């Protein structure tokens, strides 16, 4: 069973079956990250949030280097404040960033950013936080599609490396979005497998057992059949206790005939968790030059 994994990811050496699943404890610097919530009622329902700190690490390290000379050409981007407090430093959060449970980019994003968000029970999207991070482009919570590629006014809460990623270019935009909006096993798997063939950080969106029935993961690596149909996806789960780290998820064509995904073999004991969709994040190292 060919497989593929993030660009820059080291798949992980130490799984286990568990009780319920088959994990690998997490290990920092390996290249994946695993944000936890404490479910302290600001970040309970924020798991997309979580997915999109967690693209934006592995963000970090791939472009430690570039991320360095801009906070040289553009210091005041370093620090955001509101009217005299520091309400981020971008420098905290990438020391931070191996942190399952304090890291200093969720801190921020649960009690700055989207604090309201978990107790009023309906959440954010992977791709509009990197968007407003990076770019600085607003997000709305009451917009129910893509990022409007338009020009406009920077979010407060973000736009740290406007300078370079600005808001209109659609060539400096990093981030993608597709909906499985009933599509079959080949389509899905043909989708995923190139995302990370050509070196994207992936997200995906599932149902629950919730209000909404969503929720949104990190999906690492894939493993595909001789035919190139997928058999399983390794992930982390922000609801995840902090102990498991990355997982291993069964993939298959439920009784309903939908893809699903689950900790346990997809069988008719087992229909698991339906597939939405998928999120990208790019990193953006060919647009780092403003001389050009």
């Amino acid at each position: 069973v060919t497989s593929v994994w993030t660009k820059g990811v080291t798949p992980p050496a130490n799984f286990t079956q568990g009780e319920d699943v088959f994990h690998a404890p997490y290990v920092a610097n390996q290249g994946w990250y695993d944000i936890t919530k404490t479910f302290n009622g600001k970040d309970d329902l924020l798991c997309g949030a979580a997915t999109a700190g967690n693209m934006l690490h592995w963000w970090f390290d791939q472009n430690k280097d570039q991320i360095k000379r801009y906070l040289e050409e553009h210091p005041e981007k370093q620090k955001i404040n509101f009217n005299g407090e520091q309400m981020f430093d971008v420098k905290e959060a990438i020391d931070t960033k191996n942190h399952q449970l304090d890291s200093k980019l969720f801190e921020y994003f649960k009690e700055k950013a989207f604090p309201y968000l978990s107790t009023k029970h309906l959440g954010v999207f992977p791709d509009h936080v990197i968007d407003m991070f990076i770019n600085g482009y607003r997000l709305s919570l009451t917009n129910h599609g893509p990022t409007p590629v338009k020009e406009g006014s920077k979010d407060p809460r973000g736009g740290i490396f406007d300078a370079v990623f600005t808001r209109g270019d659609q060539s400096k935009l990093l981030t993608s979005r597709h909906d499985f909006k009933e599509k079959n096993l080949k389509e899905i798997s043909d989708l995923i497998k190139k995302e990370l063939t050509e070196g994207k950080a992936l997200g995906l969106s599932h149902t629950y057992a919730n209000v909404r029935i969503n929720h949104v993961i990190n999906l690492w690596g894939a493993d595909f059949d001789s035919n190139g149909n997928l058999k399983a996806i390794y992930v982390t789960d922000s609801d995840s206790n902090a102990s498991i780290g990355m997982k291993k998820y069964f993939v298959g064509v439920n009784s309903a005939g939908k893809v699903a995904i689950s900790a346990k073999e997809i069988k008719e004991d087992n229909i698991g968790a339906q597939v939405l969709g998928l999120f990208t994040l790019s990193t953006g190292q060919d647009s780092w030059n403003q001389t050009n």
